[PDB]
Formats: C-alpha cells, sequence, structure tokens
C-alpha cells in the first residue's frame, strides 16, 4: 500500500512522497501519457509498468511487510499479490534513490499538456 510505499521513499531519499513524488513529471503520481522527462520520471513509468503486471492485485491498498538487512530493503513474505507489490515498490524507491542527484524542482507540478509521446511497458 501507499503507506508502506510513502515510507520506503522517505527513507531511501530523505524526501515526502507527497509532494515530491506525487506530481512529478509525466508519471509520478497520476502518470499515463507521453515520454517520461527524466530517469526519475523514468522510474515511475516503470513502476507504473510494474503494477500493470498485477491486473488482479490492489497495490494502493493491500498492505505488505517489508525490513532492512544490512540497510537493504527484504520483502516479507505475505500473500503472492503482497510479494509482487512490494518487489515493485522497491525497485522503484532504489530507483529514486540512484537517480537522486538529477531531481529537478522544475518537473514538479508539471502541466498534463507537455505529456507528449507514446511509450509501450
Amino acid at each position: 500500500s501507499l503507506i508502506e510505499f510513502g515510507k520506503m521513499i522517505l527513507e531511501e531519499t530523505g524526501k515526502l512522497a507527497i509532494p515530491s513524488y506525487s506530481s512529478y513529471g509525466c508519471y509520478c503520481g497520476g502518470g499515463g501519457k507521453g515520454t517520461p522527462k527524466d530517469a526519475t520520471d523514468r522510474c515511475c513509468f516503470v513502476h507504473d509498468c510494474c503494477y500493470g503486471n498485477l491486473p488482479d492485485c490492489n497495490p494502493k491498498s493491500d498492505r505488505y511487510k517489508y525490513k532492512r538487512v544490512n540497510g537493504a530493503i527484504v520483502c516479507e513474505d505475505g500473500t503472492s499479490c503482497q510479494n509482487r507489490i512490494c518487489e515493485c515498490d522497491k525497485a522503484a524507491a532504489i530507483c529514486f534513490r540512484q537517480n537522486l542527484t538529477t531531481y529537478s524542482e522544475k518537473y514538479e507540478l508539471y502541466p498534463d499538456f507537455l505529456c507528449k509521446g507514446k511509450i509501450k511497458c
């Protein structure tokens, strides 16, 4: 769930999911159209695609558990949806941490009409 995702993001990056990653670019938050603007946005695209691979799961509300072993994120065992959701989210958090040096506030509240283009998962 967004509660766990939010916590991963904060832990990894030192940034609050809302609003740093909830209105960024074309895919972070309410994405769904266009070419991703930068590496962070691409992280959101991949994350959207990962969720899109689980059409009978409910990633926003189904809670999972995770722990850290030596700083690394480890998804605890739960149902099979919880497992897959967690791996999607873990990958996004690490993607965000990897691209922190190019995070650009100019993409915050990015306007919808500028999200142009096409990109398949």
